[PDB]
Parts: C-alpha cells; structure tokens; sequence
C-alpha cells in the first residue's frame, strides 16, 4: 500500500517491495518519506494544459513528433528494434530534472543492463530504477509500475520536471491479467496511465510507455487500446532497423497529438513540408522497386531522388549525440530547401 519516496532514492534500484536493493549512484540527500502507492489521478481542474515542448535531443522526435511536458507517449516496437537504445537516448539527451524508470521485464540480465547503463550515465545522480523480473509474482510486477509512478508523483509535487518510463506496458498488462484471474485488462490500466501530466500547483510527469509488438508490427488488442488512451505514439519499424536506420522511427506512422500546441507556426510549416518530402520519397521507393524509375525522364522524380541522402542523414542519429532544438530546426531547414 505504501512505498518510500524522496530525494534519498536518487541513485537507487528499488525492488517490487519498495526496498533499495542496489545503487548506481550515491547522492548528498538522505530524504526518505512514505506516500501511498495507490494515488488518485489528478482532478481535471488541477491539470494544466500541455503547452511547453519536452525536448528530447532526438532530431526526428523534436522536429516531427514534438513531445510536451505532461504528455503520455507510447513507444511501439518488436524485439530487436532498438527499443532499449531509444530509451537510453531519451534519458541521455532530454532535459528533465528527474528520471524514474520502471522495468516490468523478465530476466535479471535486462535489469543489470539498465543498471550498468545508469552507472555510466551522466544523468546518474537524477535517476531512480524500479524493477520486477520474471521470478517475481504477478502482484509484484504490477506493484512495480505503481511504485515507479508514486515515486514520480512525489517529485512532481515538489515541483520537478519528471520523465517516467514504464517498460513494458505489455508485461504489466499480462501480470495484471493473472491478478484478476485470482479474483483495459480489468480495466485498471487507464487508472495507471492517467496519473502523469503537468499540474497547475506543481511540476510535471512526462511518461513513456513501451508496448511490445509481434511479427510485422502487428498491433494486437493490447496495442490498439493503449494507442487510443495516450496523447501520441512513437513506432519503431523492424524494416527500418534492418536497413541500418537508427533510431528506427517511422515518422509517417508516428504522431504526437499535442504537436500543434507545443510548437510555433514556422516549426509547423517546416514539419509539414518535411512530412510531404517523406511521403514523396516513399512514393519514389516503390516506383524504383517496380523498375519504373529511369533518370532524366521526370524532373520532379529526379529532384526527389537527390533528396534521399539529405533526408536519411537527418533522420539517423548516433545514440551518443544529442541535438538542441535550434540545431534541429536548422538541420530540418537545410533538408527541405
């Protein structure tokens, strides 16, 4: 019912029972307090409208899928699509005050991977990790997502800009199913997913939920439902990954529904002009695969063809590099000229 919260948890790895099991960092603060894990969602009059962008340092996100402070974003991907590396980039290149990571994973390796990453991360002293392996019960796996959320909710009350990561919603929903077997999956899923947001009287929780996909990016009832509740979704396509494009974000099938609210007019114009260029490039790729493209026949197709290298270089991003908003808008400008 209750877990420990506070700045004393910064740098600590917390198990599904609320105790500190490991540390990836030591902090100056020893503040430890207790709040209930089943907190009520914010009332509608207590939430602030999402108007400020949540900068991620990833070019394709910040330019075409701009997140907002208080937004809940879904990340849809199959295995081997760089989901974890995109998570690391969001932690490493964004500018949040505090990062709270909740692993509803399976094997102890996956937990140690993030612990080893955090131990060499620059955001080390601002991160809290909550984990739940496959060895833990279905109740403990569910409580992990709740403990991580309650920890994030305290830092928001203190006024901090918090970024919450739940990996994954799929395994949380599975554990939540077996919970009800003993007695939307109940639904108890929207309760967890409507707790983030920016509060008028405090800070914000910008939440990223991962949803696992099967095969050719197949969205089972799990993925379609979650897609409807959140304020947008980033989708990592398996085919962009095998082509060597990282991050494997298919921007044409991804969206941030608060995009028009968090960027100005000149940004919106550039983003629309670039998305049209992406649509033109995909229309040429299928013409090329059909053997119907020969240079010099269509001046419009030739102009689009010579833009592929410029567009591909903008989309790709080394996971160790982060870009400012101004750099992104400057790069997106040179691409559509």
């Amino acid at each position: 019912l209750h877990t420990q919260v506070g700045r004393g948890l910064l740098g600590a790895v917390v198990n599904p029972l609320g105790e500190v099991t490991d540390k990836f960092a030591v902090t100056d603060n020893s503040e430890i307090l207790y709040r209930p894990v089943d907190n009520a969602p914010p009332l509608y009059s207590e939430r602030a409208a999402i108007e400020k962008p949540f900068l991620t340092g990833i070019k394709v996100i910040d330019s075409l899928l701009t997140c907002g402070e208080g937004q809940r974003m879904g990340i849809f991907a199959s295995a081997g699509c760089g989901k974890t590396f995109l998570m690391n980039m969001l932690i490493e290149h964004s500018g949040a005050d505090i990062y709270v990571i909740g692993l509803i994973g399976e094997r102890g390796r996956e937990v140690t991977e993030t612990v080893d990453y955090l131990k060499n991360s620059e955001k080390k002293s601002r991160c809290v990790l909550v984990y739940a392996t496959s060895d833990y019960s279905s109740v403990d796996r569910c409580n992990a997502a709740y403990i991580a959320t309650a920890i994030a909710e305290f830092f928001r009350t203190e006024g901090h800009k918090v970024a919450l990561f739940i990996d994954s919603l799929t395994r949380y929903a599975r554990a939540l199913r077996d919970v009800a077997l003993a007695a939307s999956v109940f639904d108890s899923l929207p309760r967890l997913l409507e707790r983030p947001g920016k509060l008028k009287a405090g800070g914000s929780i910008t939440a990223f939920y991962t949803v696992l996909l099967e095969d050719d990016d197949f969205a089972d009832p799990l993925a379609e439902e979650v897609r409807s509740i959140l304020d947008g979704h980033i989708y990592l396509s398996r085919n962009l990954a095998q082509k060597g494009q990282f991050p494997a974000i298919d921007s044409l099938k991804s969206i941030s529904r608060v995009f028009t609210q968090v960027v100005d007019e000149k940004h919106r114009i550039m983003a629309a002009a670039f998305r049209e260029l992406l649509s033109e490039i995909e229309e040429l790729r299928t013409i090329i695969d059909f053997g119907e493209y020969k240079p010099g026949e269509n001046a419009s197709q030739d102009k689009i063809y010579n833009k592929i290298s410029v567009v591909e270089s903008f989309l790709k991003q080394d996971y160790r590099l982060g870009f400012t908003y101004e750099q992104t808008m400057e790069l997106i400008g040179e691409t559509i000229r």
